[PDB]
């Protein structure tokens, strides 16, 4: 079809606000470094601007589950080759996996299809890494697999693999064994060569192996990997992390009583002496001061005694780092208990790059804020630079560049380092027509963030209310200062805390209001939609649990509306404060009565998710009434398993729909200012139009569409959010899963 190019940027977070469960040094080149995620791609360093540039936003709409990174590998003999193992979930939410390589640090992509899956967002996916590259003989590549498939082997440099059949234990552990999330073989946990067995040319013949099996866990090959066996003398009853040689040859082993990344409640660490055969126990903590994995092991290349290991995880205060200078003889903790409650801290943390680590609460010695971390399962010694250290935790990448000022009884400066990462998964978006915030997001995890300018990070946390999530944001069209949003309260931590907030600023500050929808029984836990009238006079709140509410009384009290399903998707006009919009399993449906009463339209061809197997309360619908036009509405949706899929339109408040004969498939829409000399919102989609999949817009109402983005930045499943900018035509502002939010202008 037709294209118009554009220049795609991240809005800034300063902090990602994801999981980062590795963080891979290149060994022999300097400043060589990568970052891996869960459910948003993998990442490259760039020392001159201290900052990471994505290399996957090529991943797109059919191979989405390439975003999830498992396991990277970066050449040490050629460190313009890079691998990664990719593919999201093990379970039936996926399909299999691949080995994606790369000869020019992940700027361009070749993938060989494995078998069977892989799980980039699956347990255990910071124990690693599982993916290598032999150190003196590079078209050699291992894989350690999940699920029982073993271990995997390529020897055309990623090209093939073929499966190991000498590799005698495929795993034993299952995280979830009675669920439908991790109810398989964890499987492979790490592989470390020892690089002294080869020379540049000839095969490494000794390959150290970790298996997720508490009985037996430690496995070696001597012969270049045609004979494995388990190590003699081994520590039984954990499952390693991590396995790292140092050159005195001591292997250093990491282990949890979970593979984590949110468990692990007993932990110890081992090393074995690879030419005295010993075997050390040199946990930093046991007994009662042990309640939790070892996690994160870092060796320094310099020092060859000197090691750090993380919990996985204590959970309180806070995580703890300890770092050795002898092998694990004695440790040092990065910080100590005084009179309790009171605590002395070896390092300091430095959020402003991302001040909303802070969470909005005040820190104190048992409650600190913002943390050293939590998810610390990979940590990070930089080879090249003893002084620095990265590792992941759930929320973000933090570093230091004074590491060894520890050892001179300074304190570690310990601050942001994930500038250029962005891994939020995106709920929804408002572009607001007046104020000084373009853009306010609803996000998981992290809540959302109100943004001025898109380059700086958020200075806030989202507090009173304050959740991890938030599902649904909107804003009074009329008075755009009056603002609701919707999440899910955690009444356990604070009962007093709902699942609603409101702002009469246009964001900035929120309160709760006084009552939250309840029936007979129980108060809705929250989620679900919520639209605001076009006035501010009313909400609507279609409940994840308990159905339809609406309130016109500033939420004092919620009625359950008449007629319209729970789980419906809603809307407001955004002209006539009296009309709202429903739509569930195939149904449209209309209030005008401000949300009290909904009576059902006429309208055809709506995806009903509801015949040959679909289910109606999980369907992909996008449905937004045009600000400035009464009852003007579009609709996008659907699935090619009913043949109802595309985008409609309705100019007579939902009583029937046009479907745009030009738009195969469609799963967003949202709207922007108008073209110079039009006078209709501009259109923006996430759709598939004349035979490509992509984001478009339409300046004349979706007769003719440009897609403006392209094959280099599609951003995997984007089926989340869109919308365009009231005051900047051209602008869209784009959702994803993992990949943050976007915003792209016109080249
Ligand atoms: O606890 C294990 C172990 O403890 C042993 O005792 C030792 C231990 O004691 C701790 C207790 O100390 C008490 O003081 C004592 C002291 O112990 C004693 O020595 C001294 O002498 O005397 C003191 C005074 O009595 C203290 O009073 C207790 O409070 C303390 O207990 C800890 O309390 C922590 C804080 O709790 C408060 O806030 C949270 C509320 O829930 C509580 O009601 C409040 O009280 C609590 O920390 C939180 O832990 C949770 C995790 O908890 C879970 O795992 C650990 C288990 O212990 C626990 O039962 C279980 O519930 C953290 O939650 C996580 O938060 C992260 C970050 O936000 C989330 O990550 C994000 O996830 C998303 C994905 O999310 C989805 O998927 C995951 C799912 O969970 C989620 O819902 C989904 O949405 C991801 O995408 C993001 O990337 C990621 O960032 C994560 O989801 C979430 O789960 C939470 O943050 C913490 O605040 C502690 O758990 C609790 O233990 O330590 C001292 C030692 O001396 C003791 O010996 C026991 O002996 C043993 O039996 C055993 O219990
Ligand atoms: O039994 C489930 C169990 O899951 C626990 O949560 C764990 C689980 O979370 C999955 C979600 O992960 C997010 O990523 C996290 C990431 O894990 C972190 O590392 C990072 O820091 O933060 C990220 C953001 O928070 C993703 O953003 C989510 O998308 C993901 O949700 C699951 O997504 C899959 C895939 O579908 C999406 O991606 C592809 C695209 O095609 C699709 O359109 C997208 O929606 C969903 O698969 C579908 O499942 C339905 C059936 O779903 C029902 O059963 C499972 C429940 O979880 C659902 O709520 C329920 O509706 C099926 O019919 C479809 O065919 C599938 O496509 C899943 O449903 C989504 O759950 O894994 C990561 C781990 O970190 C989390 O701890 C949770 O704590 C438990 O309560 C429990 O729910
Ligand atoms: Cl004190
Ligand atoms: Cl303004
Ligand atoms: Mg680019
Ligand atoms: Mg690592
Ligand atoms: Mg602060």
């Amino acid at each position: 079809g037709m294209s118009e190019p554009y220049t795609w940027k991240s809005v800034v977070t300063g902090a990602g606000g994801g999981f980062v469960p590795g963080i891979i040094f290149n060994q022999t080149e300097p400043n060589l470094i990568y970052a891996r995620t869960a459910i948003g791609g993998a990442y490259r360093w760039n020392q001159a601007t201290s900052s990471w540039v994505s290399i996957s936003d090529s991943v797109g709409w059919v191979d989405w589950n390439k975003n999830g990174v498992d396991a990277l590998a970066t050449d040490p003999i050629d460190p313009n080759k890079v691998y990664m193992a990719t593919g999201t979930y093990t379970n039936h939410w996926d399909n299999n996996g691949q080995i994606m390589r790369s000869n020019d640090r992940g700027n361009t992509w070749q993938t060989t299809p494995l078998p069977f899956k892989v799980g980039g967002n699956m347990p255990g996916r910071s124990a690693g890494e599982r993916l290598v590259i032999d150190p003196n003989k590079n078209n050699i590549l291992y894989f350690g697999a999940r699920s029982g498939n073993g271990l995997w082997k390529s020897i055309d440099s990623g090209v093939t693999w073929s499966k190991v059949t000498s590799f005698p234990n495929v795993g034993t552990y299952i995280q979830n064994p009675t669920l439908d999330y991790g109810n398989d073989l964890v499987g492979l946990s790490w592989i470390t060569f020892d690089k002294s067995t080869g020379t540049l040319g000839n095969a490494t013949q000794t390959i150290y192996v970790g298996v997720a099996d508490t009985a037996s866990s430690v496995y070696r090959s001597t012969d270049g990997g045609v004979t494995w066996t388990a190590l003699a003398g081994q520590p039984t009853g954990f499952l390693p992390h991590h396995g790292e040689l140092s050159s005195t040859g001591d292997l250093y082993i990491t282990y949890s009583n979970g593979v984590g990344p949110y468990d692990g409640s007993k932990g110890e660490v081992w090393k074995y002496n690879k030419t005295s055969g010993a075997w050390t126990n040199i946990s930093p903590t046991t007994g009662t001061d042990n309640w939790y994995g070892f996690g994160g092991l870092a060796l320094d290349a310099q020092h060859p005694n000197t090691l750090m290991v993380s919990s996985l995880n204590a959970w309180w205060p806070d995580e703890v780092i300890f770092r050795s200078t002898n092998g694990g003889a004695t440790w040092s903790r990065i910080w100590d208990w005084g009179n309790y409650p009171e605590r002395t801290y070896k390092f300091s943390m430095d959020i402003t790059a991302a001040p909303w680590l802070d969470h909005g609460t005040t820190s104190t010695s048992l409650d600190p804020s913002p943390k050293l971390g939590w998810m610390m399962g990979d940590l990070e010694i930089d080879p090249f630079n003893s002084n620095r250290m990265m590792y992941g935790t759930g929320a973000t990448i933090y570093g230091s560049n004074n590491l060894t000022s520890w050892d001179t009884g300074g304190k570690v400066n310990i601050s942001v380092m994930a500038k250029g990462v962005e891994e939020t998964a995106v709920l929804g978006l408002i572009s607001p027509p007046t104020g000084t915030s373009h853009l306010i997001t609803a996000l998981g995890d992290v809540s959302g963030f109100r943004h001025e300018d898109l380059s700086v990070a958020p200075t806030k946390f989202q507090t009173s209310p304050s959740w991890a999530t938030t599902m649904s944001i909107d804003y009074a069209e009329l008075s755009p200062s009056y603002m609701v949003r919707v999440g899910s309260a955690d009444k356990e931590k604070t009962p007093s805390m709902k699942s609603i907030g409101i702002s009469n600023d246009g964001g900035v500050n929120w309160y709760m209001p006084n009552s939250e929808p309840s029936n007979g029984t129980k108060t809705t836990v929250g989620h679900g939609q919520v639209a605001v009238s076009a006035s501010g006079n009313s909400i609507l709140w279609s409940t994840s649990d308990i159905g339809v509410y609406y309130s016109k009384t500033s939420g004092n009290s919620w009625t359950a509306s008449a007629g319209l399903p729970a789980g419906a998707k809603i809307a407001s006009d955004r002209v006539n404060p009296n009309k709202y919009y429903g739509f569930y399993a195939g149904t449209f449906y209309v209030s005008v009565d401000g949300g009290a009463t909904f009576t059902a339209t006429g309208a055809s061809g709506f995806p009903t998710n509801n015949v040959a197997g679909l289910q109606p309360n999980e369907a992909q619908i996008s449905m937004k009434a045009v600000p400035g036009i009464e009852g003007d509405i579009w609709f996008a949706g659907g699935n090619t398993v009913e043949n109802k899929y595309g985008l409609w339109h309705s100019t007579n408040s939902g009583a029937s729909f046009t479907k745009l004969t030009n738009v195969e498939e469609a799963d967003l829409i949202g709207y922007g200012k108008a073209a110079p000399g039009q006078t209709y919102m501009s259109l923006y989609t996430v759709a598939k139009i004349d035979g490509v999949r992509g984001v478009f817009r339409s300046d004349d109402v979706g007769a003719t569409w440009v897609r403006i983005n392209d094959d280099a930045h599609q951003y995997a499943k984007i089926n989340m959010a869109i919308t365009g900018d009231p005051r900047i035509y051209g602008r869209v502002y784009l959702g994803t899963n993992g990949r943050g939010t976007l915003y792209a202008d016109p080249v």
